[PDB]
């Protein structure tokens, strides 16, 4: 995608060298923002093939409030194997905070349902927010959230969303994260009878790992293809009733895939 | 300053008409990012004079972990009066979450101390974050945090900071907020023998109130003037024991102030 490739070249041109938690070494820029008008098409990178199956199953996984990789395994998705423990648990990550953020006084807040109610009865609210950044449970998480905070907004019957990603593996993570949220927006929109608007991505520590430099130049030498189309064949009773088959991506003809190591 | 005036112009040109909770109405856009290189001086607006004692006392008020506006009175600061109860409390707002995020099991987390230590022992960390968006206590707050999530970043000995502001009153609040954090960055840098870097401001619902049109137009026709320079007279033994006297801005020659009503 143009925005994607332009970001890559931005890291290579202004990035500074930094060591990191994984001892892998990176090229890093701090603070960036890009927009995707969802009506121009589904933002799934084409300069290299992406695995839809993984992207979609991970989202339904989050929405169910699951934090164990069993479900993912049942559907052949292994993107979260490296961090799960003996029992498949990852700790109170994304899914848990999204559906059951534990308050001090013994309550649990379902942020996803809260947002839906807000989009239907108070769409002008400047507080339609979902946060995975639960300071209290950060130490029980196998990995601190990367896409940590996001906000919805409405205008002219169009649903928009901004995500703040504090850490971003540009080559390996960004492609999945962008598609994942663009997908949520379509789901939210369809449930609230709104049209899709913009998906605004904002990054904190945006980087390219040292052992991703070749792959990066390879991909950066290719011409972006036309964006695919997302077709939802059904309208479930609730945001929690979507299934893998309700989705259908049309016109996805991407360049060849490129492989790279996953910094653990 | 140019960035500020441009964003201000953008709101008028692209803004959408919305009916907010105050019932005043606004002109707003969603998703915007500004960058301030602190090497070029304090980003305190000059196209309009800004009350600096209230920006400094508020910030220091936060750092003490205080939620009651008593302290602010002691020093003639009346920016948080239209939201305090009979006792003057605002709820576990900013200060409370920064200094003592209450966990589900009784313990408390000091995000500021945590950050100070991350900056001194693990500067490459991509998790140097402090959040005020404690979902579990939003209902107990007089007003949900506007500047709710910020991240620190280190590179080439420079300390940068990105702020996520979900809601922004471009005319009244944006000037104060910007300077407030720019100020913090300088305090953090001094306590960690680091140089100041960039301050990146990112906004969610960025708006201009209907009854600010005149004041805005008046400000847009004035020319920006060289940014001032922040001077920190002494160096406290901790980031917590700073004082109003310790700060001094130099070269601040702003245009006259502009009076305007605040939306409650
Ligand atoms: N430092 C990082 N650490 C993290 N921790 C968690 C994350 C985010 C989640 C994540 C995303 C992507 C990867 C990743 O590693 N991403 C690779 C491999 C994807 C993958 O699993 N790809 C799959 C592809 C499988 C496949 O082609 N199946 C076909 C077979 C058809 C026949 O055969 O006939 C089918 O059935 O459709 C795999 O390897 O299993 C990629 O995107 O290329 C890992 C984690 C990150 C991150 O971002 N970066
Ligand atoms: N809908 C909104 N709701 C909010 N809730 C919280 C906020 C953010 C905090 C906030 C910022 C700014 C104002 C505001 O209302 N901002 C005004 C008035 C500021 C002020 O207190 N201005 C002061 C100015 C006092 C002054 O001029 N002092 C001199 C005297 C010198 C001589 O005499 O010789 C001196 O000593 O330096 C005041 O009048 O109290 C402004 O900037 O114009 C209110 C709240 C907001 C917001 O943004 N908008
Ligand atoms: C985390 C999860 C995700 O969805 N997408 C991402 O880009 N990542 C990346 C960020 C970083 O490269 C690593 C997490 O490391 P750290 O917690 O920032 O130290 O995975
Ligand atoms: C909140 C506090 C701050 O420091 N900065 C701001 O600009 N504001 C503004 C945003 C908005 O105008 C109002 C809060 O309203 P809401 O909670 O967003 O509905 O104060």
């Amino acid at each position: 995608m143009k925005q994607y490739l332009e970001l890559m070249q931005k890291v290579l041109d202004e990035g500074t060298q930094k060591n990191d938690r994984t001892g892998t070494g990176t090229l890093s820029i701090f603070g960036h923002q890009m927009r995707f008008n969802l009506q121009d098409g589904f933002p799934l990178v084409t300069t290299k093939r992406c695995h839809l199956r993984s992207i979609i199953h991970e989202l339904l996984w989050f929405l169910q409030g699951d934090t164990n990789i069993a479900y993912l395994h049942e559907n052949n998705v292994t993107i979260w194997d490296e961090w799960a423990d003996e029992n498949g648990d990852l700790g109170p990550v994304y899914g848990k905070q999204w559906r059951a953020w534990p308050t001090p006084d013994g309550r649990h807040i379902d942020q996803i349902t809260t947002v839906l109610n807000q989009l239907k009865n108070d769409p002008d609210s400047r507080r339609i927010i979902v946060s995975a950044w639960n300071v209290g449970e950060l130490d029980k998480m196998a990995l601190a959230p990367c896409h940590a905070f996001f906000q919805f907004y409405v205008a002219d019957g169009k649903l928009s969303c901004q995500l703040y990603q504090r850490s971003c593996d540009v080559f390996l993570g960004l492609p999945f994260n962008i598609a994942s949220y663009a997908l949520l927006v379509h789901m939210m929109a369809q449930q609230c009878d709104l049209e899709v608007g913009d998906f605004v991505w904002t990054g904190g520590d945006t980087h390219l790992y040292s052992n991703h430099m070749d792959q990066t130049h390879l991909q950066l030498s290719r011409e972006p293809r036309p964006l695919p189309k997302l077709i939802i064949k059904r309208k479930p009773e609730s945001i929690f009733d979507y299934r893998f088959e309700d989705f259908e991506i049309e016109g996805y003809d991407p360049h060849p895939g490129i492989k790279a190591p996953v910094a653990i």
